[PDB]
């Protein structure tokens, strides 16, 4: 059943799904511990198309492939590949579907992972596309709070940041949808969260909270999700410096923040979150990027049915 | 011998009362967990007449009644009695009296509690007189401290806000006389405690510093109690208006603050207290509302006889 | 082999030694605490000059020697010996050396210690000479640093203050050389550590930074030891008015501080480390009087050939 399935958007998956992965996630996380090297995948050749830069999606999902036994093909600029005579997506997919077992793409254009998933026979799985979904963050993200929270629900969750090209949020919102949780969108208002998103989430009764001024919300937040702002996603520069530098978390922000609040950040960070946040209690971010293998080994093995 | 006493002022407790009752207390609280309903106080009724405002006192008064098994009569507003017709406070006592087995009473007026218990061959109770006294709050009060700090002595308590009409505070200091402790009375200069009670605290032989300044003393103390300026008791609101917000606990001000620092509060609060400081390990006034029922009901039973 | 040795610069002694020392202070410490007077010293003299001002480098001293079972003599004020008529220090120090086992000299003249050790057939121990070397309390601050921290190496000790006229730094820096950890040395540029120092430590190969905002390091040092300004080594007052009160340690400070930090000072301060400090888990600079005693007794015993 797992098999074949693409990871297109996060609202293809039920809590069933993603809770299914995360405790997957936890197997294969102590199976490598145990053997040091896995063999589920051998055989299979996992193609990582990136059409725009990436140091977490695309080398985690490579250094995934290899815990599991398998072979990693791909580019990591377009310019080096046939896109640069001309070739257009579409025809770039049904050729490189015929090589491998499985696909992971990041691309610019919003879509572009379903359009893969449709033109491809070999499982698709969107790394990012444009500024709309990103569903392996969320599920590493999950994986993470239940990790350190060892429990989902009752939890207040703060997303702050550039929550409009976000792509991390957006999915990570929708997902949120089977947690018993008080969501809290602190942001620019020329950065709030997309409304149908927002919406949605309390068309089946959410409690989903807008503000601007995140002190209004940092004392009950359990968790503090950073974002970046998405300056190559702007219509232009002057778009981007008019919400430029307009939020950042450090020590005098984490005063009034209980002393369980967690702080995450899905990376990179430019100053948004001031390193001498780094060596507080509250930082996970780090550890929010190891969480990536196992989630994307269970990702990885689940869809290419090998577990 | 506790049977027929009256608790109009704490100068009428000695250390052994105050700590019987402690005790008492302590002894009705496990009780009631195991039964779920006591008898002590079958066929007894508590008469709660309040001439002023209250919701602590009265609730907690009339809850530890049920608790014990007994029942209540009374009435929350003087409007609705015959006091309407202009019938006086001697006869409105000598009158109800009759009725129940015990007396709890609040009103505007200092002495009207000793006026109370004068006339009646019945318990009185005083459950604020004016800005004079409150002894079972004071009663309630030590028994959150020995609570929280697992003992009385070896502490430095400090008083802060109205403390010259703050009748929460005259009962406190003065019970306190028993204590080996160092007392602070920080309030403005034209909200400092009764020069009297000063005096004869110290004409005991206790450490007690009248400032202005709480972060002089910030540091140092264990036990912060935070009063509400009486604003009712004050000749007009001009008086008022003078002294209006001129102290609050925040989490700034807590910043100079011992990290066992416990801040406690008779209740109500407008402002004096931020509300940020409620989700701290500081916060303790809601544990103190708790105490009251059990300290209520070690009162009652005594009082009454029946333990 | 450490009977008459001389205790002059901390540079005449190896990581073997100065262990050796801490290792004995231990043994002697707790020695203490079971036979409650020891007799290692019986039946020898020490002799405390001191020809300027101490409270815990000649107490501690003459302290030990008392726990040791020994004799003490000695002047605190050299107004009231034979210097007051025109002795010489080679004088003093050649008479002195007949009357007791072993020398502790405090004097204002860089290089007095070594005056004493070479004219004097006893065992001479630098108590402090000019603003040159201070051996005893860089061997008792390294005695509280692995007491502390449990151990060595691993720490990054950060130096605030008057780095130039800092006896105490001057020793301090130059033991730390047989130790893998980073120095941080925070001080005006007006009150930087010996260039020759600084020199020799990275010529050792020691991560060395020299800085004025102390803000800029405090976040990652496990140790800070603070110093007070030596107003009395200045060529004149102006050129200590100057310098005057530029670096101090308290809460606000501490903000951005390790919670495991912890702070030194060999004191006596002035204002340096504000008192509120005091309270704080940081603070150990009393418990860094305490082990004077033990490795003072170890140095004694040690050098007068008794243990
Ligand atoms: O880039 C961001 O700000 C968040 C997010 N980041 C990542 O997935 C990590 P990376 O770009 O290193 O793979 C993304 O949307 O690509
Ligand atoms: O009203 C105050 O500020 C303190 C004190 N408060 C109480 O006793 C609680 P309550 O008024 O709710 O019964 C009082 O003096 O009545
Ligand atoms: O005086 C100082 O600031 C540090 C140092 N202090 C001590 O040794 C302690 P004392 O002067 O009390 O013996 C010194 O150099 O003499």
């Amino acid at each position: 059943d797992w098999k074949g399935r693409d990871v297109i958007s996060i609202r293809d998956f039920s809590k069933e799904d993603i809770e299914t992965v995360l405790a997957t996630a936890e197997r294969l996380e102590r199976e490598l511990k145990e053997k040091g090297q896995l063999e589920y995948a051998k055989g299979k050749i996992l193609a990582t198309l990136f059409f725009e830069p990436s140091t977490r999606t695309r080398l985690s999902f490579e250094s995934a492939m290899h815990r599991l036994g398998g072979a990693v093909i791909g580019f990591a600029e377009a310019s080096t590949s046939s896109v640069k005579k001309g070739e257009s997506l579409r025809d770039t997919i049904k050729t490189v579907e015929q090589y491998c077992d499985v696909i992971v793409i990041r691309h610019p254009k919003e879509g572009a992972a379903r359009l893969a998933a449709e033109v491809a026979e070999v499982p698709v799985i969107n790394a990012g596309d444009g500024s709309n979904q990103h569903p392996t963050q969320t599920l590493l993200d999950l994986y993470t709070i239940k990790k350190e929270f060892g429990r989902i629900d009752g939890l207040k969750i703060g997303l702050l940041g550039d929550l409009k090209y976000g792509r991390t949020v957006h999915s990570l919102a929708e997902a949120l949808t089977f947690y018993d949780v008080e969501l809290y969108l602190i942001s620019p208002e020329l950065l709030r969260m997309p409304r149908h998103i927002v919406e949605e989430l309390r068309e089946k009764g959410m409690k989903v909270v807008e503000t601007t001024t995140l002190e209004d919300v940092i004392g009950k937040l359990d968790v503090l999700y950073v974002t970046r702002i998405q300056k190559e996603r702007f219509p232009d520069e002057q778009e981007y410096l008019k919400v430029k530098g307009s939020y950042q978390v450090n020590l005098k922000v984490l005063e009034k923040a209980k002393d369980e609040l967690r702080i995450m950040h899905p990376l990179p960070r430019v100053d948004e979150i001031h390193p001498e946040v780094d060596n507080t209690k509250h930082a996970i971010y780090f550890r929010q990027v190891f969480n990536g293998v196992p989630v994307r080994m269970a990702l990885l093995a689940l869809v290419l049915g090998v577990i």
